[PDB]
């Protein structure tokens, strides 16, 4: 199984497009996966352009297969079961009383280094607003992400509501919509319900002078 690829230490590569209001930017992601933890050390960097919107409502869309899923839910892991050839997760994100995300990436193995390869385009984004006018607080929630099948489209869908906390005391709404799908012709499996409990703590790296951010995240399957 792809399960099998997973059981030590995976170096990842991040690699963002982005396009928020016409406002063009890349971010490069390196660090590592241990899936037996459910554990990720990533650190992003801008790369290219200056970054027009607050590095927390980036997190969602810069790796699922590293989840740790109990030994009695492994046979619910789609994310392993896809590897090495991959799954492609498209998203629609919509920021309420704001713009919208739409991204596409590709998560699979180039070597043995697992590459999540992502597009954003962002629009609708008000000038003021929480968004283009970097408001949100530098921090993250511990968040639940629904998983169920769609037999019919071969994958899963996922749902859930990211609450981004603003300076000024109100929450910023953010609703994912995302559909998960195999490059590959070979067999996949289709889980259950259930859901990945994500823990996610941003920092930075106090000799960085670019703008950056560290992420440490612990995710675990649940619910079956």
């Amino acid at each position: 199984k792809g399960e099998e690829l997973f059981t030590g230490v995976v170096p990842i590569l991040v690699e963002l497009d982005g396009d928020v209001n016409g406002h063009k930017f890349s971010v490069s992601g390196e660090g590592e996966g241990d899936a037996t933890y459910g554990k990720l050390t990533l650190k992003f960097i801008l790369t290219t352009g200056k970054l027009p919107v607050p590095w927390p409502t980036l997190v969602t869309t810069l790796v699922q297969c590293f989840s740790r899923y109990p030994d009695h839910m492994k046979q619910h892991d789609f994310f392993k079961s896809a590897m090495p050839e991959g799954y492609v997760q498209e998203r629609t994100i919509f920021f309420k009383d704001d713009g919208n995300y739409k991204t596409r990436a590709e998560v699979k193995f180039e070597g043995d280094t697992l590459v999540n390869r992502i597009e954003l385009k962002g629009i609708d984004f008000k000038e003021d607003g929480n968004i283009l006018g970097h408001k949100l607080e530098y921090n993250y929630n511990c968040h639940n992400v629904y998983i169920m099948a769609d037999k019919q489209k071969n994958g899963i869908k996922v749902n859930f509501k990211i609450r981004h906390n603003i300076e000024d005391g109100s929450v910023q709404l953010a609703d994912h919509y995302q559909q998960n799908t195999p490059i590959g012709d070979g067999p996949v499996l289709l889980p259950d319900n259930h859901y990945l409990s994500t823990q996610s703590a941003l920092s930075k790296d106090p000799n960085e002078k670019r703008d950056h951010m560290v992420l440490l995240e612990f995710v675990t399957a649940a619910g079956i």
